[PDB]
């Protein structure tokens, strides 16, 4: 039996092969059961006693070793990261196929990563996974976050339940959505975050997910045992794979204080280090307006002609067509917008709805749907260009690709060359619809494949890259910075289509955020989007402090001021924190953190002495009682307070907020009270 | 109830709308029942009425009209080509989806063109293929020259045999491929060709294949009708549409001469006429010998070291691993195969196995198994650039992708760049393995996008592209004339395997030739393997003589000299008609035809006013009563006959020949003999 602890020697691993050679581990924290014995291993397709890659091991060697070093990222919740632990890794050797594999475990005062590895041998060279078998079994029925397991879509609410319950829960937590595929009744994805009845926070999941299948979890609600369930191609395999390789790393993060999950650096400090090395030159974060909100709440329309019944690039003359009143990627518009964001102190505008093809953008299964570079007869790319360059702006380009997969490799040189030689330097891309190649789901192998090409082909042209609609992060922005943000998980969006629940955001930052940020798109001050579109009645889940306190909330270097100009023009007094919030920081401070709940953050921006301080609530609201202490002894703040009237309310008056300025030193303490989906922000700028 | 007749009255096609709204056609040809009423229609995947469109409809409108042009291919068998039909459109309205089709008719005095049509209109846009449902109703049991319908392969020997006798011959006819999905026990490929108890000979076959997948028949062997049968894509659907759009055109040759199925030239006449301005300027034919022959047989290998179990590009350093002494693609080999070339009059040199990756190359469904740019350490790219270049000669390319096709998409311009920087202007590319995206085939739609973007693509670049393991040709060339080659059915290689059927290239000619040439690659004079290689007993089915016959009689504008050097130094007498022939062409006269037992073609090359003709025949031998009455009044010619020796025979004495060298004129007349998979070759050159 071999054990491993951790640094601080809160945490014991303990493996051993069964007496049928089955891989087996354990961990406790400070003497609880966090995962009781799990099996490890896999199934291989056949080519019979090959397709054993689970049993039938035996420990022929063992190497301990340990790692403590400091690192920096590029940008981040704090200036620099420890990766410290303690790891074993131990080569099983299966006589009956002659062949080794590794299982390495680094273990942390935070939790575990393990991954498999497979030597290039004789015996085992290419081969195709049928399934993974990590087993992550649990010690309770405990309260899980999660949201349903599906090969094409994140787009869900969370629900709050406990693992007995999720089978009951699955028909209505899977609502409707143009690409989705459902897997299991009780199947749920990474990063799954729990609590437990006796103190301890768990979350699972996977990290550095590369040349190989996104992994979801599927639950057996008999012995409460959760396992690997990778995502398959087109005809049902999971992973084509070839020595020597690797899986990606799977995590345990564990506390008993949920503050320290938040905390943890375990996905990043599980990634290779960074591969462009001139990234600090060029990689910068994003604060960005768009013409955008328009189109997602009806008020406009991404086409630019409704007069036709389909279009085909190249043939299609947009210059005889009728425009159709509603198309809001129009120059002059756009120019507003610029002039917005220049106004503010913005980085960059967003334009959506540019280029020729949107007539038929949506649910198609269109194979040639965009070619990334023509612009339509509105949208004078040359003149936006020039003017933004010299408002001080820079244009974010976007590609959504209608999830034509093909079709956006085939024009991606063009369109990062049509980049550079129009002034963008990022990208927003996006996969809607059902993969093109057709049988291939978002999340397999071969478009995992595909979203990490286009990052490191941008890399080659010095462009960043936000992917909505792609498989979710699990920390590869360590080795690729351009990577500044995804999507893939419920947005601010949904806002305009039912609604977000009101928790929504207290759930992210332990799920969702863990291996890298969101672009959430926050900022929405006119909740109600009968106000853009009568013919939408939809409301936003929160009140406006709220929404100030997700630019510290929901971190992220790219964020986005959501709303548009005229509804901020109304709120100018509170628009005021989105103008002053930075994007990057020298150091964090969890201060509260109860998921589902609330959460309470405050950061040091970088190469400065300000604070921002933001609190998201849920259902109930939440009272807090701030201590400043972590500010610097003798220096006096201009500290000012956005926070919810009394009274306030997400339904009946998400309008209603306070601003009051006063002095802080690290002796105040404030007393500050979050309505029902309300929150407050605070900016701490030393004098 | 509709009637079109050919020009010549000979043919007769009648359309009607049955009882049931079901359209159907007939047609007769000089009073002979060739196609028995027989249904058209497509059955839609469900996105219940909307699925049907085959029948409800009724005649909404009939336009008829005649062309008559000629025009000239920029490569081919003769100079002019007339284009002379008869036409009939109807419109064709189903009430119950209100949404109409056009099927056009194109009737010329050898057969009938059929097509379908699908207007942009309200309610037909965006719409996926179930199955065709294209009828060809045989009037008897004809004999037929099959291959088994397969999406993955065409690389099969031909069976003759009854339509009745396909179904208890198909298992044998499936020999063993790397690439195969047979789908029927009575599905074959087209084109399809038969000869009737009265005496006619009929070939199916379609043109212009085009934005939709691969057209294979199945046969209903109870009523001898067959019908279109399409290749699926990896979800199983058949095809993805957006109007407006057009089927590929269907085909009937017909005639009771045997020789007017060579002389038709219906299916180059149904294809869009030539899209490359300039192609005239530098499309041009290529006689080229190879390193090829070497590994095909065994003797030598593409790969550079036996050293390791497989190769990880960019990783893999080929400079530290041991040369196996079997790598025929070094600097010293290449450089004596361009002196042979330059020394023989020949244009071109193929290399396979010049660069990194080969040790991989065959049967892992590999992704990333080439980079098409790197070469091996023995390959010194722009030594033999150099080399050729002063002795005239143009290196080939080869771009073997083994069926990774993404792979090959996300390298195609770096590869056809690297191209021109170092002189290749042709390539001849491969597909060998189950094609990556894995579940596609080799004949579906996607793959068929594919096959066309890379010859679209090579345009731009002024490349010329022989594409082996493709979709069988459907005359594509007359629109893009780059497209010089495929091989896309069994070639010479097989006869390698253990020999290709002695009547095999007796069946070619009226089979796969119709649509576009092949790069056959014959020229074998040393017809035992084993001298190749002692571990490889195949015997090409051949005599000498018979492989000089097939620079005539397999008609391609991309000829290979196939065999090594040394064997064309120890039959030198001979290789002089290899050496001679020409390779385009601006008259042929087919001069004796019948499928599967002989093929007797005169040519006469372009610009000149010299003639070439070959012979080849099948088990039997034939004997030739030639008349060269197709020769010029009152001009004497040289002419040189190689011939078969009288005790010649394939299997026996392969290599018994006779030359003789005499004067001809229009009055000359010889008889020669063919022996048992034997045939013969004469040059007569205008004195
Ligand atoms: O690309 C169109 C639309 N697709 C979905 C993305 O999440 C949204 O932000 C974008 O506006
Ligand atoms: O590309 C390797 C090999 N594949 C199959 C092709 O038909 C053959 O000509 C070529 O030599
Ligand atoms: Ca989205
Ligand atoms: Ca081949």
């Amino acid at each position: 039996q071999q054990k491993l602890t951790s640094p601080d020697n809160n945490l014991v691993m303990t493996f051993q092969v069964d007496s049928k050679g089955a891989p087996t581990y354990e961990l406790t924290y400070k003497n609880k059961v966090v995962i009781k014995p799990s099996t490890l291993g896999l199934e291989l397709k056949k080519e019979d006693s090959k397709t054993n890659l689970y049993d039938g091991f035996e420990v022929k060697d063992t190497q301990t070793a340990t790692f403590d070093e400091t690192w920096q990222p590029v940008w981040g919740e704090e200036k620099e990261i420890r990766n410290h632990y303690n790891e074993l890794a131990v080569t099983l050797y299966q006589p009956m196929n002659d062949r080794s594999i590794v299982i390495r475990f680094r273990l942390f005062n935070d939790g575990l990563g393990f991954r498999y590895e497979f030597p290039q041998q004789k015996s085992l060279n290419y081969f195709v996974i049928k399934e993974e078998h990590s087993q992550f079994g649990m010690n309770g029925d405990h309260i899980a976050f999660w949201i349903p397991g599906d090969y094409d879509t994140q787009e869900y609410d969370y629900t709050i339940s406990r693992l007995s319950e999720i089978r009951g829960l699955m028909k209505e937590a899977i609502t409707p959505n143009s690409s989705q595929t459902p897997f299991s009744q009780t199947g749920v994805q990474t990063a799954l975050m729990m609590k437990t009845d006796d103190g301890l926070y768990i979350n699972l999941h996977e990290a550095a997910l590369v040349d190989y299948s996104c992994m979801h979890l599927n639950l057996d609600d008999k012995n409460m045992v959760f396992e690997s369930w990778l995502t398959p191609d087109a005809k049902g395999d999971k992973g084509y794979m070839q020595t020597p390789c690797n899986t990606p790393w799977r995590t345990i993060i564990v506390s008993d204080d949920a503050r320290n999950i938040l905390a943890s650096r375990i996905t990043l400090n599980l990634n290779e280090p960074c591969k462009i090395a001139d990234a600090a030159s060029w990689v910068k974060p994003v604060k960005y307006i768009g013409v955008w909100w328009d189109m997602i709440t009806g008020k406009g329309s991404w086409a630019y002609t409704d007069e036709l019944t389909s279009v085909k690039l190249g043939e299609t003359d947009y210059s005889k067509t009728k425009p159709n009143g509603k198309h809001s990627a129009n120059t002059a518009n756009v120019k507003r917008y610029i002039d917005f964001a220049a106004a503010h102190g913005f980085d960059a505008v967003l334009v959506e709805g540019w280029n020729e093809g949107w007539e038929d953008w949506f649910g198609n299964s269109k194979d040639y749907v965009f070619d990334f570079v023509t612009p339509y007869p509105d949208f004078d790319v040359k003149e936006i260009h020039r003017y933004a360059a010299r408002k001080g702006i820079k244009m974010m380009m976007h590609h959504e690709t209608s999830a034509s997969v093909r079709n956006y490799e085939r024009h991606m040189d063009k369109a990062y060359q049509f980049m550079a030689d129009n002034g963008y330097n990022s990208v927003k891309s996006g996969y809607v619809g059902n993969i093109i190649p057709r049988g291939e789901h978002h999340y397999g192998q071969w478009m995992n494949n595909h979203y990490l090409y286009a990052v490191k082909k941008a890399a080659d042209y010095k462009i960043m890259v936000n992917a909505h609609e792609a498989t979710r992060p699990t920390g590869i922005c360590r080795t690729y910075p351009n990577l500044i943000g995804n999507e893939s998980a419920r947005g601010t969006e949904y806002e305009s289509f039912g609604g977000n629940k009101v928790y929504h955001t207290t759930i992210l930052p332990f799920t969702r955020l863990v291996g890298g940020p969101m672009d959430y798109t926050p900022g929405i001050f006119e909740t109600h989007c009968n106000k853009m579109n009568p013919a939408n009645n939809s409301q936003v889940r929160s009140t406006i402090a709220r929404q100030l306190a997700l630019y510290v909330t929901m971190y992220s270097p790219l964020q986005m001021a959501a709303d548009i100009p005229e509804n901020y023009e109304r709120f100018m007094d509170a628009f005021q924190f989105i103008k002053d919030v930075a994007l990057d920081w020298d150091e964090t401070n969890y201060l509260e953190a109860e998921p589902g709940e609330y959460i309470t953050i405050a950061r040091k921006a970088k190469d400065t002495d300000d604070w921002y301080v933001g609190c998201t609530a849920g259902e109930n609201g939440h009272t807090s009682k701030l201590v400043f202490d972590f500010l610097t002894p003798g220096k006096q703040y201009i500290a000012t307070v956005y926070a919810d009237a009394k009274d306030a309310d997400w339904k009946e008056n998400p309008q209603a907020y306070t601003i009051k300025k006063g002095i802080l030193t690290n002796k105040s303490k404030l007393n500050l009270h979050a309505a029902n989906g309300g929150g407050y922000a605070i900016s701490i700028k030393e004098v």
